[PDB]
């Protein structure tokens, strides 16, 4: 099931960059194999620098489920969540995170050198016991290729 | 001017608690002593765990100026911004953060031990360049008092 939802996040990244909503980032929030939210980066469409794919997905899932905690849900991110998005995942009480590409793949096409210490376990104050899986193999290769594939179809931000 | 805007952020915190919008947190974004945004936590109002005072203020400031970067603006937070909000502050390119109370003040009254390494200077992957001022004296007293005064006047989240 991990491959299915990570693939959906990747295709959301492509869709969002193709419609000009924002950058090539997708996020899918699922509740026991039922997709609650399927979103991409909306920074350009919303004129909102916080409207990352993950934050957008959290907003939508919480509004749809009428609760501010997503402890029964998991989030699939096309790319490794940034510090803001990882903090949002923590505040959401999401119980699992699966992400496709490492943040370096986005940094390679010019994005901010902006990586969540708590995700990589390199913090003094911020810790995390969130279950975190970095995908490998097939879906991971596809997810990493997103940034080379889309790098001239959108504005950096 | 720092004290005036920090006190307005604290006033926003009290205001938001009174109307049941969310927790005792406020944020004011200014552009050369002109207020661009004045908000409080809206997590309960919006059913959105990302709607912290800082994130709400960034969204509204960027909507008012019709741009996704706030490089000429400064932000005043009644309480030390969390990892999510400090990440959003990074992404917004706000050039200066002035915050009132230490995160320990919010932790003492029930909020998560959820502290941003990059704000306190212990981040490894996240490196902030923005100027950061922790308020002293009367401003610190105001901001810390927020959490004693609003104890059990709001629903925790
Ligand atoms: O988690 C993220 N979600 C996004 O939508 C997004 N859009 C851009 N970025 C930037 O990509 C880099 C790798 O996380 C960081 O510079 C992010 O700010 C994003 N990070
Ligand atoms: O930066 C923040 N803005 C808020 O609105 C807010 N509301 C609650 N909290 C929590 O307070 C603690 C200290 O920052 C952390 O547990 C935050 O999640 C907040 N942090
Ligand atoms: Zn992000
Ligand atoms: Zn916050």
């Amino acid at each position: 099931s991990d491959h299915k939802f990570l693939t959906q996040a990747v295709e959301e990244a492509y869709k969002g960059v193709d419609c000009g909503d924002g950058g090539p980032f997708g996020a899918v929030i699922v509740h026991n194999n039922e997709v609650v939210a399927s979103c991409h980066n909306m920074v350009l469409k919303y004129t909102d620098p916080t409207a990352h794919a993950e934050v957008t997905a959290i907003r939508e899932a919480c509004k749809k489920l009428n609760k501010i905690e997503l402890s029964e849900c998991e989030i699939y991110a096309s790319c490794e969540p940034c510090p803001m998005c990882f903090g949002a995942i923590h505040l959401s009480r999401l119980k699992r995170l699966v992400y496709g590409a490492k943040a370096e793949a986005a940094i390679a096409i010019g994005f901010d050198d902006f990586i969540a210490d708590a995700l990589r376990g390199t913090g003094v104050y911020q810790k995390s016991s969130l279950e975190i899986k970095k995908a490998d193999g097939n879906g991971a290769a596809i997810a990493e290729q997103v940034f080379q594939n889309t790098k001239e179809k959108f504005r950096l931000y």
